């Protein structure tokens, strides 16, 4: 009662045969059927724009603070909503920036703990 062997597994535990690849199809409740996990070579489509036709990078257009997404390497708008930090800093769940040394080291630090919100492998 499961997809065919060559099927592609989705990140939300959902199952989608190889034909629902990054193709603009919201089939995964978490929108990540078109992310680097399944579309590990291309970017999502609609509800997420293209930052690199040469790599796997799709993000939600909401970071177009200048009317464009320029995040080729997440440099122009990383955490552009909350606070604009410098891409060379550790993006906080609230947008804040701290030293990359506080990157989820299994210990809270930036605000409360979100700094490690599901920071597992
Ligand atoms: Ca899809
Ligand atoms: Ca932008
Ligand atoms: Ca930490």
């Amino acid at each position: 009662k499961t997809c065919a062997e060559s099927d592609f597994v989705c990140n939300n535990g959902q199952c989608v045969p190889s034909r629902w690849k990054c193709d603009g199809d919201p089939d995964c409740e978490d929108g990540s059927d078109e992310s680097p996990e399944q579309c590990h070579m291309r970017t999502c489509r609609i509800h997420e724009i293209s930052c690199g036709a040469h790599s796997t990078q799709c993000i939600p257009v909401s970071w177009r603070c200048d009317g464009e997404n320029d995040c080729d390497s997440g440099e122009d708008e990383e955490n552009c909503g909350n606070i604009t930090c410098s891409p060379d800093e550790f993006t906080c769940s609230s947008g804040r920036c701290i030293s990359r040394n506080f990157v989820c080291n299994g210990q809270d630090d930036c605000s409360d703990g979100s700094d490690e919100l599901d920071c597992a492998p």
